[PDB]
Order: structure tokens, then sequence, then C-alpha cells
């Protein structure tokens, strides 16, 4: 009894829910952002690719990003800058099997998944316009209470 799936869309999702999206695909799989001091991307990665350079759009925006994966799991890669100046950032990485990736707003902050499955845990970026931050998805999604947590965690590392 899943809240979803649901359609690719731009929102702004609530404080305390997990949006869970389930990416099949390589290629941008969410992108974020309050306009003042967060921009976020989470790019996938096929299992087995050697370097490479890819492009992207990232707000309506083309970039060149080198790429690697030797893993035979999936790599997102967790993009990120604080200013609209800046250029984007690798800041974290999620390597996993399950193809699932997580965002939540809570708590003054913006919480993901990283690491490798099946051990995946969150962390944060902070900023101070939380609320204001909306997501376009590229693939469907879920949502799950933050009170589910433990539930959203085991997806991420084990599978819907
Ligand atoms: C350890 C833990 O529970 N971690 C959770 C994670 O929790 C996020 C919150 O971390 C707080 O600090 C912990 C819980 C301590 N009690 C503490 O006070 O240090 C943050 N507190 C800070 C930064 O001082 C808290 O932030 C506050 O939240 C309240 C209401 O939630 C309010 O918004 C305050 O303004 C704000 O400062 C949280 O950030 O949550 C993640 C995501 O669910 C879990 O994965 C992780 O296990």
């Amino acid at each position: 009894v899943l809240d979803g799936p649901y359609q690719p869309v731009t929102f702004k999702p609530p404080n305390d829910y997990w949006i869970l999206i389930n990416s099949n695909s390589n290629g941008v799989v969410l992108e974020g952002t309050n306009n003042t001091d967060v921009w976020v991307a989470i790019i996938s990665i096929e299992p087995n690719v050697n370097s490479e350079s890819r492009q992207y759009s990232l707000f309506g925006v083309n970039k060149q990003i080198t790429v690697v994966n030797t893993s035979n799991k999936w790599k997102f890669m967790e993009m990120f800058r604080n200013n609209s100046n800046a250029e984007f950032q690798h800041k974290r990485t999620l390597t996993s099997s399950t193809k699932l990736v997580g965002i939540l707003k809570h708590g003054g902050r913006l919480w993901t998944y990283h690491g490798e499955t099946p051990n995946a845990t969150t962390d944060y970026s902070t900023t101070s316009n939380l609320n204001e931050i909306s997501v376009t998805t590229y693939a469907e999604f879920y949502i799950i209470p933050r009170s589910q947590e433990s539930k959203c965690t085991e997806y991420i590392n084990t599978g819907l």
C-alpha cells in the first residue's frame, strides 16, 4: 500500500516526507532548488562504465561531467552548489543495487542517501530556506512519511 507511483513532475515536497524515486535509467534522476542557497542534482550512471565525459541538463543548462563506474552497481552522483554563480561540484555518491534514490526536507536540512547498498545512510546539506526547495523528478516516485523512515531506508537498501 505504497503512496504512489506518481509520474515525473515539478513540485514542492512537504516537510517530513521522503520522496523515493525509482530510477530505471541513466541520466538526471532529480534536481531541486530554492534559488537561494541550494541546487542539487542526482545523476545516474549504469554499471561497468569506463571513464567518459557525458552531458547533463541541470535546471535547463547543459553541463559536461566526466564519469566512471566499474562496479556492477548503479552509481548516483549527488551534484551540489550553494550559490547561483558557482559551478556544480560532486558532493556525495550512492552506489546501489536497487536503483532507488531518496530526498527529504526536515529539520532545517535537506537529506539524501549516500554510501553503498545495503548500508546506505542519510546525510544532509544545510540551508536557511528549506521550505522553498522544489524538486523535479525524472522517474516515478513514491511518498513515505518520515515517521516511517526505517521502511524508506530498507527500500533504498534492499528494494521495493
Ligand atoms: C541523530 C538523528 O536522529 N538523526 C536523524 C536526523 O535528525 C535530523 C535532526 O538532527 C537534529 O539533531 C539531533 C536529532 C540532536 N537531538 C541534536 O539536537 O543535535 C537537528 N538539531 C540541530 C541541528 O540542532 C535537527 O534540527 C532541528 O529540527 C527541529 C525539528 O525537527 C527544528 O526544525 C529545528 O529548527 C532544527 O534545528 C534535525 O536536523 O534526521 C535524518 C532525516 O530524517 C535521519 O536520517 C537521521 O537518522
